[PDB]
């Protein structure tokens, strides 16, 4: 059909999104910044852009030919970045298979035509948006960590009032 813009994202386990929020309502007021819905929190593999139905099959078929074990991630950071104006939740040593998944998932991006930064990889899972003042970050929560078994192809869209990210397809990692 029309085009839709989409991104490769890994998804947080409900228990640990419902952890996030009651941390993140604890240490930082509204003013802070606009916070992400409990659903829509998530880890960016690769952003697309938009791109056609055809596009978006080419780069399905490309996603389904990757062959990469699970790994466990362990969230025990926290920034802000500024000139972004998020803040974030993060690994400070992040496992060398997630590196390896964004990597090959952006590669086969750039390829196809899409807008890739040269800017190295920063996996991170964004809480706050606009957050244009600089505000304490303390460390995450206590044992924020699970396993990866899969991750998805997501279209964005703003429909009425809210941000939405929708599944479009999923792809397992080996375990
Ligand atoms: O506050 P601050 O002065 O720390 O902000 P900042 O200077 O933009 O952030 C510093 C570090 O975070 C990375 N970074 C910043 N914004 C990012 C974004 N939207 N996505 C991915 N990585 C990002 C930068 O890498 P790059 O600037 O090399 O991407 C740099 O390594
Ligand atoms: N009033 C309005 O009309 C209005 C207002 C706001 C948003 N919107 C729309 O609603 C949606 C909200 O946008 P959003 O910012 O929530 O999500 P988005 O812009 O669709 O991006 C989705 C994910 O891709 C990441 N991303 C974007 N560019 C990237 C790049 N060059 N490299 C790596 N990762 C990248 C973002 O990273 P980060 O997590 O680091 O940001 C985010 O996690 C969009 O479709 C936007 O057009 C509309
Ligand atoms: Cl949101």
């Amino acid at each position: 059909s029309e085009p839709q813009r989409l991104f490769f994202a890994i998804d947080l386990p409900a228990e640990i999104r419902e952890q996030i929020i009651h941390w993140r309502a604890k240490h930082f007021p509204p003013e802070a910044g606009r916070p992400v819905a409990a659903d829509n929190l998530h880890l960016t593999l690769a952003f697309l852009g938009e791109v056609s139905a055809e596009k978006e099959k080419a780069l399905s078929l490309l996603a389904g030919r990757i062959r990469q074990p699970g790994f466990t991630l362990t969230l025990d950071d926290a920034g802000q970045w500024l000139r972004s104006r998020v803040v974030w939740l993060g690994m400070r040593q992040p496992p060398r298979g997630l590196i390896q998944l964004a990597n090959m998932l952006r590669s086969q991006a750039a390829r196809s035509g899409c807008f890739q930064s040269n800017r190295p990889f920063h996996p991170h899972i964004t809480l706050l948006r606009d957050a244009s003042e600089a505000v304490t970050i303390p460390p995450p929560g206590f044992n924020w960590s699970y396993a990866v078994t899969e991750f998805t192809l997501y279209a964005s869209s703003f429909a009425r009032g809210r941000t939405r990210y929708t599944p479009l397809k999923r792809w397992a990692l080996t375990q």
